């Protein structure tokens, strides 16, 4: 109860703080709320704590994120460029993971050991590109919807991946019938998103029985979210496809300033328990710092080159910053990780090594995303 | 993650329909999200059950819910009726411990019984009550600031007794070095938050290093439901000191509507988990609704003359209309009944008494309320 609220308010604190402390350096506002995490957490200040209830509150921010960011975006424009879309997304599974399986060849790792590098290094953790791409107004630019759809399909592609390396961990198999049974819920739920698209315009909810407006559309993200999340995608998937149902209605039923309301309270704390639960190990191990610093290298090269493969058809600016954007890792790396050690694929210092690559590649994603965005703008204006 | 996000969908869904079935019937709102969550919970489709998650969220929607009140009263509005604030505050707690300590000897309890019967009927909980008010568009109205300020110091009030009852349940002692201590935290605190009124006015918030006003505004009020909460005080006291604080401040930086937002977003989960937690026992136990019936009514009665005498000054429908505010109960009830078990005060059949009076008095307020108000408004017309 009072603990809780306590954790609450000083991650507010210190992140309402940071984020004024990074907006006067000109540095991207979403690391300084993950530092304010770091500083009211354990590695310091020790005011704030792993916790189940606060993880679930970061997790409700992510998905008004992006669900605010779906709003925004309006699926046509995201159809537009969906051959980029789709590129980019299989080039960023295909490319790091063959870096990463050579790699583990190279530095004497066996076949099954080398195949779960590979496969740590595929998945995209989209939540703080799309903080940065919000934060400096240019979700309408093609570059940001390339790297919004690339996300939503590199989820799926995530999903596939992890059920198929859940499933050699535990039986020693490849399970087709459990990742045939995901795909087909994975594409039925997008495709019949992108059918009840429709529905939102083609009937009024003044003869829906809601309270309100707003009550409606936080059932239907929130429910988006559920959806996608009891598949086995992402929260955040879910939210984003909900977000873009109700963009053709967000003005209308002025949806955009309380949906922005509450990822403001709720956003904050998820970028912050980011900070939380940063473990600032290893300095004791050595061998962690060294690969560990070339497979975060070939992790971000990789999804470097896949935007920058898949989207070239934007220019070099646009394709890199693409390619930037689905740089940072997450979640599923940090699982297929796990799951390798429950296989005997991994070992401790792989772990530590996939861990540093999640950290390194999450902290370098706003860094360099901010500048090549700068960099992008500069030369649309250049040419007119 | 995946279970916590489809009950919150479930909640939202069943609120949102349910709300829009009490509009349509003008029975007030509130009782609708109540209902939803008895629709869902474990008495029905048991679709969500209690659990810990769930409970702090409820907690946050009742924070906002009162830190949105807050927002939308004047201290000095407060402070113009502190005298019938004070004193439906106090009679409000003698009335309903008299009454239910008397009816005690009555029915054949023992001294201590009957003490422990009559402090469970002392404490009121006002969220419902501020939610129908908000509702009915009547914040600004003289019953609606009595109410409001009379919990407050029924707060104070409440946390005395829990204090007291708490000593006498481990120690068998009146321990008045820790009832001073909350007296001297309390006062201090509430006596500070009407000095720190002030500041916001007399400094802008420029100079200030937060990311945002409504960044501030948002770590301000939790961090004042937290402090509340550490004190032994309920966290709605201080997320209304909070919104006060503010009030004055709350047009110049737009702090009405993302605030209202937020509220919107997680009150209905606070009401609905009211009803997901509702018992429908007992029919079992037949002295449970003979007693619990007379207790109920003594209940009521006594925050009614409670509130008619202390606010008589109002008029008649003003002051009654002010008693049924304060007649709904709620934990510091239940809480004080636990406590008289381990004191060995206290029986199971003289716990689901008090359980079946925190229910019905919670339920009890808004169907008299909105009518009460209504009959308060065609006065004040008639009148001209
Ligand atoms: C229109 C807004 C969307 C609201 C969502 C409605 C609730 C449905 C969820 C039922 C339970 C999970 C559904 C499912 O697809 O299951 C797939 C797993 O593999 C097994 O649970
Ligand atoms: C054609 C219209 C232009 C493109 C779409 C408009 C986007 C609107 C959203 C404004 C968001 C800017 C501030 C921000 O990112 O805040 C992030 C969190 O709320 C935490 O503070
Ligand atoms: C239930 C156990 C904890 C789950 C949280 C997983 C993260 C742990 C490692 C430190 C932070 C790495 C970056 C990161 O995870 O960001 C991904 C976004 O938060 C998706 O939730
Ligand atoms: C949005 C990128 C277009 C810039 C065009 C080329 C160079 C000019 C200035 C860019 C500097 C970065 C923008 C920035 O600081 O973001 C704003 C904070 O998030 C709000 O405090
Ligand atoms: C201006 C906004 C208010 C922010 C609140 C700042 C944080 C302070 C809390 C420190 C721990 C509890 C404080 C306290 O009064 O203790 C009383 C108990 O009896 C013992 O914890
Ligand atoms: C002088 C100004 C008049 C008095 C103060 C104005 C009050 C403004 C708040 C509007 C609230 C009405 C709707 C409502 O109660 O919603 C409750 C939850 O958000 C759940 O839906
Ligand atoms: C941690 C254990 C559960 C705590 C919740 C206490 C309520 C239980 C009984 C059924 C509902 C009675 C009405 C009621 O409690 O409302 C009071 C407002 O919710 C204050 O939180
Ligand atoms: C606010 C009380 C002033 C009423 C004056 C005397 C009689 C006229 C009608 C009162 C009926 C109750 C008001 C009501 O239904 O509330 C509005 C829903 O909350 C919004 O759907
Ligand atoms: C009828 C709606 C029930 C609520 C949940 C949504 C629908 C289906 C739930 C899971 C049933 C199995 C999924 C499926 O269709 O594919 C089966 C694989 O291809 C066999 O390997
Ligand atoms: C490269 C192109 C990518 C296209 C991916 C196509 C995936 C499959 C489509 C799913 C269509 C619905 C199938 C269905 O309803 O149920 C399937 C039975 O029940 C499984 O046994
Ligand atoms: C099957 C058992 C019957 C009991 C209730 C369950 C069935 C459906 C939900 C009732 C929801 C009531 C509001 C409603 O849907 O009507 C809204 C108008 O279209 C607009 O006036
Ligand atoms: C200096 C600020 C520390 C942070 C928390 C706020 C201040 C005081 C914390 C608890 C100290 C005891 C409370 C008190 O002053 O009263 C003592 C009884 O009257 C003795 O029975
Ligand atoms: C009927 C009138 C009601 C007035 C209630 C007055 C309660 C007490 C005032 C508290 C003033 C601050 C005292 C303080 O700072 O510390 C007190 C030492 O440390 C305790 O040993
Ligand atoms: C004591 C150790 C020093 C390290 C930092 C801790 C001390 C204070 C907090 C720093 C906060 C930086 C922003 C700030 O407060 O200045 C804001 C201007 O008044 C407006 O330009």
């Amino acid at each position: 109860g009072a603990e809780h609220l306590l954790e609450i308010f000083y991650l507010l604190l210190a992140a309402q703080v940071c984020a004024f402390i990074f907006k006067r350096l000109n540095q991207p506002v979403v690391i300084g709320e993950v530092l304010a995490g770091v500083l009211v957490g354990p590695a310091l200040l020790g005011l704030v704590h792993e916790g189940e209830i606060l993880e679930f509150l970061a997790e409700l921010g992510a998905v008004f994120l992006l669900f605010m960011v779906g709003l925004e975006t309006r699926l046509k424009d995201i159809l537009a460029v969906g051959k980029e879309a789709f590129l980019v997304a299989v080039l960023g599974v295909a490319l790091p993971f063959l870096g990463g399986y050579l790699y583990g060849l190279e530095i004497g790792f066996e076949t099954l050991p080398a195949l779960f590098l590979g496969t740590a290094l595929v998945a995209t953790s989209v939540g703080i590109t799309a903080r940065v791409l919000q934060e400096l107004g240019v979700l309408s630019r093609p570059y940001s919807r390339i790297i919004l759809g690339a996300a939503v399909i590199d989820d799926v592609l995530g999903l596939i991946v992890l059920a198929c390396v859940n499933g050699v961990a535990e039986t020693g198999q490849v399970e087709v019938g459990a990742i045939t049974r995901l795909i087909v819920l994975s594409v039925v739920f997008v495709g019949l998103a992108v059918f009840l698209s429709t529905l939102i315009a083609r009937l009024p909810l003044e003869r829906l029985p809601v309270g309100s407006p707003l009550g409606f559309a936080l059932a239907l993200g929130v429910g988006m979210a559920a959806l996608a999340a009891s598949i086995g995608l992402a929260p955040i998937v879910g939210a984003f496809l909900g977000g873009m149902l109700l963009s053709e209605v967000r003005e209308k039923y002025r949806l955009e300033e309380p949906i922005f309301a509450i990822e403001s309270f709720l956003a904050p704390i998820f970028f912050a328990m980011v900070g939380v639960r940063l473990e600032l190990s290893a300095l004791a191990s050595p061998v962690v710092l060294v690969a560990g610093t070339v497979v975060t290298v070939i992790a971000i090269l990789g999804k470097v080159l896949g935007g920058f493969l898949g989207a070239l058809t934007q220019g070099v600016r646009s394709a890199l910053t693409v390619g930037c954007g689905m740089a940072p890792r997450g979640e599923v790396g940090l699982i297929v990780a796990a799951l390798g050690l429950k296989a005997g694929a991994v070992n401790e210092e792989e772990y530590a090594i996939v861990l540093f690559m999640v950290v390194f590649t999450t902290l370098f994603a706003p860094f360099a995303l901010k500048p090549l965005i700068a960099w992008t703008e500069r030369e649309r204006a250049a040419k007119e």
